[PDB]
């Protein structure tokens, strides 16, 4: 029993982190096989960051200008290329700690673990969600860029995020491992405002299911609703619209608890309309939206 | 910027987890050098758990009855002993992945990471605090026993917790790695109620400092207080008394922010007396007490 904001064990990713230095700029890289992936802004001075021409800046860089250190051992760079907003550095040595891996581009509302790193060294691990506005609410200081987000399926790491940017509002933007930004963001020191941070409705409902499974049941009421009726309330409260696909995805939690998805929708409706009245659910005084239905099943079933 | 509930990277501990099976009971063990540490209740049937005599039960067990598996490789048990509520299994092979380590017995209010494991396999990592009633609010299913809590100082893992028990109220009890329970709990299926779960005041104040550093400042007010005056309010709200030792420990956060500890006490006082009025601090609608002053400094300074 108990329900915690839980990250994947980070060991397999820890074994992949390196330091990348180009001139005076140091950030983190991800060493998989004989390729080191890092943000392309490693090649910039902060002077460059106002309006960098990455293709022009990269012409001035040779393989020997990319200093790649894995622990206290230097890797030999034998090629480099830009793919979107990441650099790929070819090294002469396959990472012996390379796990089974994939590169995935996640959807908004999907959760992942971040291994925060500085100078190629792991500092901590936490759980994030890709927000509906394609930002993430992370914990990233200067030097953290190139830190990655991932999911683990038994022995396979799916890398979904690399950290590139802090918006002036203190939220985070980054890329998949093909170097494509989530959302409309660019690796430029410019006016970039996030859109509406809407609540991930399917995640809240999953977490209400997690609450019932763990004995927090005070919010269960006598009501039901319809998708259309619920969605009128969701709109009013900046909640994502709930789709039949979302209902289908909650089916297993519905089955385990015997609470129909639309009945749990009606509980959520009353919580939105009435608030918590100073009560808590799984130790929270607000509705948590950074657990997926898959996350709730996993934590409630104990998958390794 | 941003502030997250952050666990230590778990790789060094992942390399230490094994499966221990005694007859039909399987839980987790911690393999350090040539010793596997696990809860002594591995030797019980659930029949035994009402009033087990561990010394008598252990007489019936030989080295060959303790099946220890590290990945899919079996370890040879060459000795076994009971120390308090843990078994120490001597194996013929030093764990090659043994990190620099210590065993520490933590104080209430201290935070640590848990690597939740099932059948010797890591499932997830989260951050806990030893509560003032010597319980922890964890996420532990059947098979999770022998999962450990730890802190990391650069390259040294300090193991502070092993998971043994769920109280009927769904909170968690366990031992240090000398097998001494935190609090008054016993490894017996009996009536064991937790005392008052008081709020860790010094941790709340640290997290208010973390909020100010990260731009959440609405709760800062025009007031100060005294330790004695604050402590009258702390008592009323089931907050731990604040000591001058706590004030001394907050000194660095005081210095960084230029907010006197007693001024931040007066902010906390008004928050206790007035509530959040539907506002949030670092994405929370309640006062977070599972970050130590050391944790706030680390996350705010980026230690690896
Ligand atoms: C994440 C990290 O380490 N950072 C330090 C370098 N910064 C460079 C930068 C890139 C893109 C936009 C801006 C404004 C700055 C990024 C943060
Ligand atoms: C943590 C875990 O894996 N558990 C399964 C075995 N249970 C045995 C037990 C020990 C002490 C008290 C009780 C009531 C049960 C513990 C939980």
């Amino acid at each position: 029993s108990g329900f915690r904001k839980m990250a994947f064990p980070s060991g397999k990713v820890e074994g992949c982190m390196v330091q990348v230095t180009c001139g005076t700029t140091t950030l983190n890289g991800l060493w998989l096989d004989d390729v080191v992936y890092c943000p392309r802004h490693v090649i910039c001075t902060s002077e460059d960051m106002l309006n960098p021409n990455y293709e022009d800046l990269l012409i001035r860089k040779s393989n020997h200008n990319f200093l790649v250190q894995a622990g206290n051992v230097q890797l030999r760079v034998i090629g480099h290329s830009m793919q979107n907003c990441v650099l790929k550095l070819k090294v002469d040595t396959a990472n012996p700690k390379t796990p089974k891996y994939k590169f995935v581009r996640i959807q908004p509302g999907q959760t992942f673990s971040v291994l925060a790193c500085y100078n190629g060294s792991p500092s901590g691990v936490y759980q994030c969600a890709m927000r509906p506005n394609f930002t993430i609410k992370g914990s990233f200081l200067n030097g953290s860029c190139g830190s990655v987000g991932f999911n683990i399926d038994y022995d396979c790491v799916s890398f979904c995020y690399m950290h590139h940017m802090e918006l002036p509002t203190g939220v985070h933007a980054g890329t998949d491992l093909e170097g494509n930004f989530y959302g409309p963001f660019v690796d430029r020191q410019t006016a970039q405002a996030a859109g509406t941070d809407t609540t991930i409705t399917v995640n809240v409902l999953a977490w209400l299911y997690a609450a019932v499974i763990n004995g927090d049941r005070w919010f269960l009421n006598r009501f039901t609703t319809t998708l259309n009726d619920f969605n009128l309330v969701a709109m009013k409260y900046n909640y994502e619209p709930l789709t039949q696909d979302h209902v289908d995805i909650l089916g297993p939690l519905s089955a385990q608890t015997g609470i129909a998805v639309l009945d749990m929708c009606a509980s959520l409706k009353e919580l939105l309309q009435n608030g918590m009245n100073g009560r808590t659910i799984l130790g929270s005084a607000l509705l948590e939206d950074e657990f997926t239905p898959f996350d709730v099943v996993r934590q409630c079933s104990g998958v390794t």
